[PDB]
DNA sequence: GAAACCACCTGTTTG
DNA sequence: CCAAACAGGTGGTTT
């Protein structure tokens, strides 16, 4: 459960989500490369998968595949806010869910 | 010398630009500094007139169809405040370590 | 070929 | 103050 109000290169041709480092360790361990494939799903029911990264060069945590496609649908703007939740039970599940400005 | 000068440039002002990258003529690179011997790219540690050495990455850019340094030029220009129309010039020990070497000149625009 | 993807790079900003 | 983090970039490769 972590969220962030997405950046205009967050939506735009650089096509990769910057995660904050704080909730990229706290909530999404990576294995300590290429990196891992991760699900999410919208309200929609949809299922997104997402290439989450460790950049070294910057240091920083990013989704890249799949990104582009998630924006261009739900019209990802700047300044809207992205919220990442899981599943309240054992089922272990993501989901992905996305305001606008509060 | 000590020291074989190889080759000099008066930079381009895009060489202390935002591109952060000093292209290299392909006259002067196939000569000294070939990059398939390896001199993806190489890191070349260049010596200046104050003893500082800098590691540069040294590559050929395809789309610009250029010889280029590329890693830590920007830095080189910050410090030195290498401007356009400055003079580069590189030199090579004639030493069991053949040390290259690296500083400016001076001349205006 | 175009668009996306990939692995690098850096200048500002800031706790 | 300054290392860290990140918003904004690059060239090259795969789809």
């Amino acid at each position: 459960l972590f969220e962030k109000t997405v950046t205009p290169s967050d939506v735009g041709k650089l096509n990769r989500l910057v995660i904050p480092k704080q909730h990229a360790e706290k909530h999404f361990p990576l294995p300590a490369t290429k990196g891992v494939l991760i699900n999410l799903e919208d309200r929609t029911g949809k299922v997104w998968r997402f290439r989450y990264s460790y950049w070294n060069s910057s240091q920083s945590y990013v989704l890249t595949k799949g990104w582009s496609r998630f924006v261009k649908e739900k019209n990802l703007r700047a300044g809207d806010v992205v919220c990442f939740e899981r599943s309240t039970g054992p089922d272990r599940q993501l989901y992905i869910h996305w305001k606008v400005r509060s």
